[PDB]
């Protein structure tokens, strides 16, 4: 089985001033290719250095993957490395060299002269365009052997990797994922419910991973297995699996909005926008949300319609209630959310951190959920939007 | 300079399904010493390859950590590997064993027979108590060489580490590192800008690093040049510079407005929230935001303030000014910031994705700045919020 050797260049990276997460995503995504990988590297921004690296995982593999130090600083020496370690010089691309100064001229800049070096690239080297920057990829071939240079950002490499990779030509395995997510059950009871399904073989695997939107129960392995298991599983859990793959809760909830053709808005304290910002996330967002009021002070909370009567008792199910019919009579949408409660780090009205009320408002009336989050602040605020929006799809 | 290098060992460290931290907290201890780290290595649990590396690594390095890979599984197969690198053999050693089996007998129970190996030494290698788990670590001198191999888990090898480190005697240098935080200033630009002051010398280094928060321009090195290149660099670079260190833009924001004894509040369009979401990231976010709106539909656009003329056209200067303005008049703060514009995948009102308008409406005036950002729609969203922060802090 021939081998894939991964690269993630970037000083920053060693130290984990950036946490190298792009190396772990490219190997995730060679599981349906038969490559090993044995190994994955981070390299500091050094040309003899990083030569030496590619030189070596070159001569060993049918793949190497690059990523980072594509930009035009004295920090950007990937090309220059890559050019040392294939023994090729760099040429001056002219017609990539135009593309980047009409990327400046549309922004009503001059190109400052360092960018040329983008520009360049060696005689085996096919470009990857990368719409989204100024650094282009790198793609050779050479003596059956493919190399290829990925931008640092994932926004950015992402695309560019999707799109080269089924080219590459790289052998198969018959590899499958299922991702099955579910809400308001821990990891035991799920366990427990699929009692012998849970299977952990050489073949097909079962994992449980709790995340900030519930627990997710991950089927891998055998493309074939993973099929006739994960169907059991999503069987046996029926009543708690929201969704699947790509399939999130802000989605869930525009694809119910849509078939009833509805209207959502929000009024939120503790969550400080986090939940219009995960409604809007979604493209499209336009067609039902409406908006919201992120009522953070007292101030705020009278004007926008909660009672006086309920200001000194933000903790509770009727603050929530009462937010959420604020929102829902200010915007007049078909629905309203409302987030109250405690982010912690400190306390609030001797309640802690974690101590939270999510309310839903629609035509047949209000319902409350309280919930009691583990977690740092920014988590308790992830959690709860999470919560919030599952009052529509769970 | 001489090398450091640094292996974590484990399969899944690969895959990243275990997020590896120990490499890089390991390279960040090894700053105070005169060693060039150049790169560090993930390596999957198999002998024959573990060994090449670490054999590789040897050759070439001053000092040698490798992290995990010390349990009793037949994954767990450092001790053979560091063995065959090295040509040495492996060796019992009856008293650790003891211990082990102490371990065991202390909860109550018998060793598995697994458990042997991890009593096995070579005889370059004096032992590490691991006092918190069953592995004990080694330290090898050899060639004038140091190799550490450590346990995975941080609670075991962090003590164990930070006791055998101040033994090794490596070369000791004064270590310093700045962290200025800008924005407003592309990265070709900042190398323009900073001209003979981009060192990177064998003493020095300054590096750019983007992010979606700005450029952030590092200094590390010798300590007495670190703050030298530092100062002047933060002198070239005086109006862009908002934070150092640690400081986030919403950090920042906040130092003002406590300050100044003011008041914010928001209006977004395209964020959705997430402007309001960052800026209560931050405890104690209620002593100056009163809140915010998000004006995601036409009509919550015109409930909210902004001019009848102005709705077919949001996308402006026009319309992100009267929106701070509103926002301002709407909860009596002294500040107030917009966002509006193009987040993408789709145009409006014939701009293209990632036209954006962000305001600051303040008691003498207010400002905008208009962005052409090149990335896909959360990318967008994400850099208008930092924008907008960035007007406050400029
Ligand atoms: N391996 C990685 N994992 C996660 N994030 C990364 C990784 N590499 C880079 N990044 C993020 O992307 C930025 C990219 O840095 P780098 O300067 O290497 O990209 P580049 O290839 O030069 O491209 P560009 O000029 O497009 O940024 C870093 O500051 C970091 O924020
Ligand atoms: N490189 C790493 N970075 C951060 N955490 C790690 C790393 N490697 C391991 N860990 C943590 O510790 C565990 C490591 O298990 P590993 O088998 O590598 O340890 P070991 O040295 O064999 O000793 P033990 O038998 O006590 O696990 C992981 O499951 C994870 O929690
Ligand atoms: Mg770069
Ligand atoms: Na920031
Ligand atoms: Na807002």
């Amino acid at each position: 089985m021939e081998r894939a050797e991964i690269l993630g260049v970037g000083t920053e990276l060693l130290y984990g001033e950036t946490l190298d997460t792009n190396t772990a995503e490219i190997a995730r995504s060679l599981k349906p290719y038969a490559l090993k990988v044995e190994r994955t590297l981070r390299v500091a921004d050094e040309v003899a250095p990083l030569a030496r690296e590619v030189e070596e995982a070159f001569a060993r593999a049918r793949l190497v993957v690059l990523s980072g130090g594509l930009g035009p600083t004295p920090d950007d020496v990937t090309r220059e490395a890559v050019a040392l370690a294939l023994g090729e010089p760099l040429e001056l691309d002219e017609a990539v060299l135009g593309e980047i100064e009409a990327f400046f001229r549309a922004r009503g800049r001059a190109m400052p002269e360092a960018n040329r070096k983008q520009a360049m690239r060696i005689p085996s080297a096919t470009w990857l365009k990368n719409p989204r920057g100024t650094a282009p990829g790198w793609w050779v071939r050479k003596g059956g052997k493919d190399l290829v240079l990925l931008p640092g950002p994932p926004p950015e490499w992402r695309p560019m990797w999707q799109e080269v990779l089924p080219r590459l030509g790289l052998p198969r395995r018959p590899y499958a994922e299922r991702v099955l997510k579910t809400w308001g059950i821990g990891e035991s009871e799920i366990v427990e419910r699929l009692g012998p399904l849970f299977v952990r073989e050489e073949e097909v695997e079962v994992g449980t991973y709790p995340k900030v939107h519930g627990v997710e129960v991950v089927v891998r392995g055998r493309e074939d297995r993973v099929a006739e298991l994960a169907e059991r599983i999503k069987k046996k859990l029926l009543k708690e699996v929201w969704g699947e793959g790509e399939m999130t809760l802000a989605e869930a909830v525009k694809r119910r909005m849509e078939r009833e053709g509805a209207t959502l808005s929000t009024m939120e304290s503790l969550t400080g926008g986090l939940l219009g910002a995960e409604i809007t996330r979604v493209p499209g967002a336009s067609r039902f949300y409406l908006g919201g009021v992120v009522s953070y002070s007292v101030g705020a909370k009278a004007r926008f319609g909660v009672p006086q009567d309920l200001l000194s008792r933000t903790v509770s199910a009727e603050t929530a209630r009462a937010m959420a019919e604020a929102a829902r009579s200010l915007f007049g949408s078909t629905y309203a959310l409302a987030t109250t409660g405690v982010a912690g780090p400190d306390p609030l009205e001797g309640e802690p951190p974690g101590t939270v009320y999510v309310a839903l408002a629609g035509p047949t009336g209000a319902e409350v959920r309280r919930y009691r989050f583990p977690g740092d602040r920014e988590t308790v605020r992830l959690r709860s939007v999470y919560a919030a929006l599952a009052l529509l799809v769970t």
